[PDB]
């Protein structure tokens, strides 16, 4: 019973808007009197080489946005830039803005993506931050201004904001104060992710559930220290665990009595001997999207 | 990218409340001014091991429910059960009913499950009904009354609820007439379901997902009848295939170009030989909950 689930996305709908400059739309974040979106709207396909987008504002009005919050059209006030982001005001101040905040999703998190199409929603999944600060996301032409985010008790932890595919197929974009995930730059270029690397505190994590499944073909007897985990986890392009991480996996290390450097004595020979084509949890690749959150909420 | 995805839960969220009766407490489906919700929720627990609900319910009263949907409690004027759901009236209609239906779906269909505690909704994940009338989900204690459905344009199809899990961990509910999906009955008494099979359109319009997004390193130039791919079918546990399922599968067909029974033809060699430790949508395995119409919709 392990699968990936997203929070529930009715708050996040309340907030989705359409941002139309010209011939270009995509989706804003509507909190308050203010409408969030990517500042690539009010670019054309020649400004996109190259784009002096200090420029490009200057020469739109108010007036030159259309703003539409399903049937009603919105009127904006004003505008402004932050990082990558427009914010506009608009003339009405949103009935449904829940308790919100806005986070920066580190490396290894993971997050829900209402993914949206000219400002209706189209779906919910979960996806995690990358080591190289891109997501393996699902985005089709017309997703940018989807938003990714966490909730907990009653508050909406705004953390993403669509912008890019990579050539890789990948997706980058930015907080919601628009500063970029990665060394990306919101214009047509040949920019690539860094190589990714693994995020090892999330397959210790599945390496758990998988032993809370009944699955421990893997273990052995075998001792390491968490340096010399380490230096092993580099050479495979996994990340080296911080002492954080093996205090984040206690609560699994009790519930299974497996010592977190013991799992870590385990995963060093599935890296160093590969799994010979035996499965774990029903799959040959050790997945790393789970979180030690994931596995003790969902037991 | 191509991943499970949900739908948005908005609609449904709103109508989920919480129903008490006693010392057991479970989630109702609140729509215009009745809520349903399981009927054991009147049960204790020596009551469910051979309940007789029809006496259980005679000894009730409206004042013996209490529904709370959110800070308000709603109070209830009538009751009634229906199979294995209670009907209950309660004085106020529901503001945010949206347009919607009850549907009974068909094993292989998906849906998404907005799982729920004490009324309130804690996640979304998308799955299917298998074809021994179960579903893998994800339940905890307290889940029971969490509700599966589909959203077409504004209108909600409502197909599930849920309440109980099997021995193997799979689970079992109703369709919203309160008729259980499989052999099951709701008492506290352990119950099999039927050996379950793999659903063969589903994998095949997962295939086709593969060519439309990226890999078609399984495709072969050779090419299987219905009949003589069915015959490798029941060898490895897969539904047959009928020529209606490949009527459905016929724009998949098109758009990718690949005839559907080379597509058979493809998928027999996968089960005969195994992946040769290949990947095909970042998946391991053949995966089979998605549907043709869901792999069209995400493309
Ligand atoms: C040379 O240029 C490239 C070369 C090779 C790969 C490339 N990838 C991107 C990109 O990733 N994204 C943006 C614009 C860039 C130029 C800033 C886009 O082009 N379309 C989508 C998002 C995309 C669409 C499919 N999945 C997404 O994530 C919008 O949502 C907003 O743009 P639209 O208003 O719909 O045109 C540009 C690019
Ligand atoms: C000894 O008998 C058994 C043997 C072997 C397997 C068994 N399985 C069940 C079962 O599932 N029983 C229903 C109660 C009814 C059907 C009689 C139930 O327990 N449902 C849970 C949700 C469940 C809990 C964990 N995951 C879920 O899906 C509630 O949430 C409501 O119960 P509570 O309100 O929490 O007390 C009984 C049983």
């Amino acid at each position: 019973g392990f699968r990936k689930m997203a929070f529930p996305s009715g708050k996040v709908e309340g907030c989705m808007v359409q941002v139309t400059c010209g011939t270009t739309t995509l989706n804003g974040l509507w909190l308050d009197d203010t409408v969030y979106c990517p500042r690539h709207v009010i670019c054309t396909a020649e400004d996109m080489l190259n784009p002096n987008y200090e420029d490009l504002l200057i020469r739109k009005s108010n007036h030159s946005f259309l703003v539409q919050a399903g049937n009603v059209q919105l009127r904006v006030i004003g505008h402004s830039m932050q990082n990558c982001l427009l914010r506009l005001k608009v003339d009405t101040s949103n009935p449904k803005t829940p308790k919100y905040k806005f986070v920066r999703i580190q490396p290894g998190q993971t997050f829900s993506v209402l993914a949206c199409y000219n400002g209706s929603p189209s779906g919910v999944y979960q996806c995690a931050m990358r080591p190289n600060h891109t997501i393996k996301g699902s985005f089709l032409n017309g997703s940018c201004g989807s938003v990714g985010f966490n909730i907990d008790y009653d508050c909406v932890s705004f953390c993403y904001m669509h912008h890019m595919e990579l050539p890789t197929g990948v997706h980058a974009g930015t907080d919601l104060e628009g500063k970029f995930y990665g060394p990306f730059v919101d214009r047509q270029t040949a920019q690539a992710a860094g190589t990714d690397t693994t995020i090892t505190l999330n397959v210790l994590a599945w390496l758990y559930a998988a032993v809370i499944n009944g699955d421990r073909w893997f273990l052995n007897r075998f001792t390491t220290t968490l340096n010399d985990f380490n230096l092993v986890a580099m050479k495979y392009n996994y990340e080296p665990l911080t002492q954080d991480h093996v205090d984040i996996l206690g609560p699994l290390s009790a519930q299974t009595g497996i010592a977190v450097l013991d799992m870590c004595a385990a995963l060093k020979e599935l890296l160093q001997n590969g799994m010979n084509g035996r499965t774990i949890l029903g799959s040959t690749i050790l997945e790393d999207e789970f979180t030690p959150f994931d596995v003790v909420r969902q037991c």
